[PDB]
């Protein structure tokens, strides 16, 4: 299960309260659905 992360290669699986998809890009991290 790969979530679109800045560098998914070296990004580590993390989950959050809904919205449950934490997209980290350009140092920014927040949760979308």
């Amino acid at each position: 299960a790969t979530k679109p992360c800045q560098s998914d290669k070296d990004c580590k699986k993390f989950a959050c309260r809904k919205p449950k998809v934490p997209k980290c890009i350009n140092g920014f991290c927040k949760c979308v659905r």
